[PDB]
């Protein structure tokens, strides 16, 4: 029975591997790195790989990783899919503590964009999580902390993370994760995939795909959101992207909204994960 080696970048920055039957379904590997994890809250979370115009795939868990990853390296991701709206309501600490890794990485590589004040906050809770209370005698006036905060680092960053570490003297580490993340599920672009698009007239916009819906960006001033029980059909057609919206009230006519994407593989990309949302945030 022949096996292929997988390899797996997880939220910490290790890397998992292990071996599967080549005819083995994405499921099978994702079984297996969530026994590693020790995670039971699976629903939240998925594997990515890279297509060959390197863009980022879910792992479609029901299909054969052979069919996705077809020409390329069986090298995956373990990611956060859907972002919860209330973690609270996650039964485990451990399930937040890798919603809470995804986000660190949300936010330093810059897709979710935090004030000054807010990643001082969101370090100060992960620093007490991880170190326990702030001691003075492993920060001097000059400290620059090993954790990774923000897209760019400043001082004045360091010294308000240093600042806010001493507020949370005696938090235990579910207690800052979860500080942490009533902070990060506030943020405007948390748990937002970003697809660039063009509208029906060709103006650049960005579609978002959220709990709450597929929001559109366009020129700031210029922002929609439609939600995902008003959507009725999700379609894709070459380059292109429809929503099918309900008929308002007295209205006669259900609304067809159109979209060009950048390709085929990326309209059936942005097609496929708005259909998941819609799904997954239905029954949610
Ligand atoms: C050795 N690292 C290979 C790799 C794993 C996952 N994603 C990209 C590359």
């Amino acid at each position: 029975p022949k096996s292929m080696q997988c390899k797996v970048i997880l939220l910490d920055g290790s890397e998992y591997t292990c071996d599967v039957e080549k005819r083995s379904r994405g499921q099978v590997l994702f079984d297996k790195v969530c026994e590693h994890l020790n995670l039971l809250e699976k629903d939240y979370f998925g594997l990515t790989y890279r297509d060959a115009e390197n863009q980022k795939n879910w792992l479609d868990p029901a299909k054969e990783i052979k069919k996705q990853v077809r020409s390329g390296a069986w090298h995956f991701s373990f990611n956060v899919k859907f972002y919860p709206p209330d973690p609270a309501q996650l039964s485990e600490d451990i399930t937040r503590y890798y919603l809470c890794l995804q986000l660190r990485d949300d936010i330093v590589s810059g897709r979710l964009p935090c004030s000054f004040v807010t990643l001082a906050l969101l370090g100060s809770y992960t620093v007490q999580s991880e170190l326990g209370d702030y001691d003075p005698d492993e920060c001097g006036s000059d400290y620059i902390s090993e954790f990774r905060f923000a897209p760019n680092h400043t001082k004045e960053l360091e010294d308000k993370v240093i600042e806010l570490h001493k507020s949370h003297r005696g938090m235990t580490p579910a207690e800052a994760e979860m500080h942490f993340l009533e902070n990060a599920k506030k943020l405007s672009m948390y748990g937002v995939d970003l697809h660039h698009a063009k509208d029906s007239e060709g103006v650049e916009i960005m579609l978002g795909v959220c709990a709450s819906g597929l929001l559109i960006y366009r020129d700031r001033l210029r922002i929609n959101r439609f939600a995902w029980p008003k959507v009725l059909k999700i379609s894709y057609k070459r380059n292109n992207f429809y929503i099918k919206i309900r008929p308002g009230e007295f209205e006669q006519f259900e609304s067809t909204i159109g979209f060009k994407l950048p390709n085929h593989r990326a309209a059936k990309r942005l097609w496929k994960v708005c259909v998941e949302h819609h799904t997954f945030f239905r029954l949610l």
